[PDB]
């Protein structure tokens, strides 16, 4: 259900996640997260947006990737995101990331959920 709607919104459609964390990829994601995402997010505390340490436990990868890559489409069309907007407010969250960058950040998010 929520991953399918996230795929339809796009641009990412599918992310097949291998069982292991790729630590080098995650490390690039850590650096990116601390450049772009900590303007508004923390791992364990609310801030401008929701806490994210366990985002990969409550959401899937297509939703997370398309939040980074198409935040406007997600805000407009995805019911989970639309509800979070009513709670946290409307602001420019688009960091103009590449898919590569977003993928690295996802790997970091997966890693911190195992800490
Ligand atoms: C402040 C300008 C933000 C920046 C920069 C980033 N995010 Fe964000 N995020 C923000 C808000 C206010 C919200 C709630 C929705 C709304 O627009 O009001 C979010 C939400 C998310 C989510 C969804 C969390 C959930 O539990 O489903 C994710 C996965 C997310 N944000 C990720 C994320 C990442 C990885 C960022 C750096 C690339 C990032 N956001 C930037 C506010 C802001």
């Amino acid at each position: 259900d929520p991953e399918a709607l996230a795929a339809e919104i796009g641009p990412v459609k599918q992310v097949s996640l291998g069982e292991q964390i790729d630590a080098a990829l995650a490390q690039q994601g850590e650096q990116l997260f601390n450049t772009y995402c900590t303007a508004c997010h923390r791992l364990d505390e609310r801030f401008i947006g929701p806490a994210l340490r366990d985002v990969t436990k409550r959401r899937g990868p297509v939703y997370i990737m398309n939040t980074m890559l198409n935040p406007n489409g997600m805000i407009q069309r995805h019911p989970v995101m639309k509800q979070l907007v009513q709670e946290y407010g409307t602001m420019d969250t688009d960091e103009a990331l590449s898919e590569e960058q977003a993928r690295a950040i996802l790997e970091y998010l997966r890693q911190v959920a195992e800490n």
